[PDB]
C-alpha cells in the first residue's frame, strides 16, 4: 500500500505528478543494463519510451515484485513482450495522444511537401528570391494511398479528406467497415502503387515488408509521385529513393523516419532538393508530451491496482 | 469578325492557345508605360496578372475600342477601375483558380509552421540533429481565427476544421448563412484577437487596415499565437511582428506575403527563427497556373462579345 515504480527515461511532468500521488518514484532516468537489471528486483513497475533496453534479462533479474510495464508512446517493440507475460508481467502503452501528434505531422509533411514551404523558406532567408524555381502541386483531388492502414495513417486520412483528397488505404488487417466509415475505400497493393499522387507510409518495418520500397516498387508508381514517410524508416530501400528521385520517378520526398537515425551525414535522402526530413519529431508536440505522460501514468496506476 | 487582344504578361500556354481561336494575340510581355500607351490604341482587350502599369493615362491613350482588361489572377485592385466605370470598359478578373491553391498554401504554412518542418528540415541538411529543439504544437483542438471571410478564408476554415479545429472568422461582411454552412461561427473582433490560438489574416490592404497589427493589437492577443499572412503584408507592422515574435507575444508566423516584395534582405521577418517565409507563393501552383490562363481567356472571350 505504498507501490514503488522506475521511471526509466525522462517524462511529462504532467504524468509523474500522478505517479507520485499512487506511488513512489524512482527518476533515475538512463540506466546500464546493470543499474536497472540491480534496480528491477526491487520496484513494482516499470515505464519506457523506445529507449530502455527491456528484454528476458530485465525480466529474469525481478524475480516477482516487477508486475506491470508502461512502455511511453507510439511503438511496442521496445520489449521483450514475449517473456512480460511470461514472467507474469503487463504490459501497457501509451498510443491516443501520440497517434494524432503522428497523424499531425504528417499532414504537415505532406502539405508542406508540396508547395515547398521548406526550399522555399531556405531561399528567401538566404537572400535569395526564385519564386520560379518552387512551384507547388495542389492536395485537392488527388489521391493519396496509404501503407498500412493502422492507428496512424487513418488518422491521416481522416485528415486527408478533410483537405478534399480522394484518400485510398492498403492493409489486409483494417475492417471495411473502420475504413468505409472515417470516409476511406479499401484497395489493393498494385491498385495503391500504381494510382497514386501521394504516397504515406504507415509499416512496420519487419522482414516481410523490409525495404520494400526497392527499385521494382518505384516503376510501379505514376512518375511524379510523393511520398512522405513517418511510421519506420527501413520499410524504403534509401539507396533507391535516392535513384527514383535524382531520376524523376519519384516526383518529391518528406522523410520523418529514417534506417539508422541519426543518419550520417553523407546520407543521400537527408542531403537533397525533392525531399523534406524532420528527424523523428514525428511526436513531438507539446500536447502529446503531456499526453503520454498523463495516459501512462493513468495505465500503470490501473494495472497496479 | 477578328478581334484583337494583348497580353501584358506571360499568360498560360493553355488560356494562350484559347486567347487564339477567338481572337489575334499579341503577347507583349513587360512593355514600358510608353509602348503600353501606343499599343492600347489599336486592341479590343488587355489581360495582365498581378503587375502591370494600367491606370487612367493607359486609360484615355486607347480612345474606346478597348471593350475589355482582364486581370489574371485574384486581385482586381491592380488598376484604376474608377476610369473603366468612367469610360465604358469592362473589367473582368480570375477569381477562382486561384482561390483555391491559395487556401491550400495557406493551410500548408500554418501546418508546416506548428511543427517547425522548415527550421527542421534546414537544420537536418544542416548536419545537425535536435529532436528537442524543434518541438511543435498540435493544431487541434486549437482555435483558429481567419480575419476577413471572403473566398479565400472561407476555404481555409474549410480545410481547417477538417484538420479538426474550432474555426472563428470575423468580416462584418459574410452572411452567418454563408459562415454556418460550412461550420463555422461569426464572432466579434476583439472575440478574435482574445481568443485565437492562429491567426489567418485574409484582410485586402485598406487603408484603414494599413497596420492594424501593431503593438496594441498583439497585446489583445492570447500569447502564443501564430499569424500566418498569406494575403497583403501591408496590414502588419512588421516592426511589431517582429517585436512579438522577439518578445515572445507571437510565438510563430508563417508569412507568404510582404509589405514590399521582394523585401530587404536584412528584413527581420524574412530572417528570423521563429517566421517561416515564402515568397507569394500562394499561388504557385500548376493546376492554378492553366486554371487562372483558361478562365480569363474564358472571361474576356466573353466580355467580347
Amino acid at each position: 500500500g505504498k507501490p514503488t515504480v522506475l521511471v526509466a527515461e525522462k517524462l511529462g511532468a504532467a504524468g509523474l505528478a500522478l505517479l507520485r500521488e499512487f506511488a513512489n518514484v524512482d527518476c533515475s532516468y538512463g540506466l546500464s543494463p546493470e543499474d536497472l537489471r540491480a534496480k528491477i528486483s526491487l520496484c513494482d513497475a516499470l515505464i519506457v519510451r523506445s529507449g530502455t533496453k527491456v528484454g528476458r534479462d530485465v525480466f529474469e533479474a525481478s524475480g516477482g515484485r516487477l508486475r506491470v510495464v508502461g512502455r511511453a508512446g507510439v511503438g511496442i517493440d521496445n520489449v521483450d513482450l514475449a517473456a512480460a507475460t511470461e514472467h507474469g508481467c503487463l504490459v501497457v502503452n501509451a498510443p491516443t495522444a501520440n497517434t494524432v501528434a503522428a497523424a499531425e505531422h504528417g499532414i504537415a509533411l505532406l502539405t508542406a511537401m508540396a508547395r515547398n514551404i521548406a526550399q522555399a523558406d531556405a531561399s528567401l532567408k538566404a537572400g535569395k528570391w526564385q519564386r520560379n524555381k518552387y512551384v507547388g502541386v495542389s492536395l485537392v483531388g488527388k489521391t493519396l494511398a496509404i501503407l498500412g492502414f493502422g492507428k496512424v495513417g487513418s488518422e491521416v486520412a481522416r485528415r486527408a479528406k478533410g483537405l478534399g483528397m480522394h484518400v485510398i488505404a492498403h492493409d489486409p488487417y483494417a475492417s471495411a467497415d473502420r475504413a468505409r466509415a472515417i470516409g476511406v475505400e479499401l484497395v489493393s497493393m498494385e491498385e495503391a502503387m500504381t494510382t497514386a499522387d501521394f504516397i504515406s507510409l504507415h509499416m512496420p518495418l519487419t522482414p516481410a515488408t523490409d525495404k520494400m520500397l526497392n527499385d521494382e516498387a518505384f516503376a510501379k508508381m505514376k512518375k511524379g509521385v510523393r511520398i512522405i514517410n513517418v511510421a519506420r524508416g527501413g520499410v524504403i530501400d534509401e539507396e533507391a529513393l535516392v535513384r527514383a528521385l535524382d531520376s524523376g520517378v519519384v516526383a518529391q520526398a518528406a522523410l520523418d523516419v529514417f534506417t539508422k537515425e541519426p543518419p550520417a551525414a553523407d546520407n543521400k535522402l537527408v542531403l537533397h532538393g525533392n525531399v523534406t526530413v524532420t528527424p523523428h519529431l514525428g511526436a513531438s508536440t507539446v500536447e502529446a508530451q503531456e499526453g503520454v505522460a498523463i495516459e501512462i501514468a493513468e495505465a500503470v496506476i490501473g494495472a497496479l491496482k
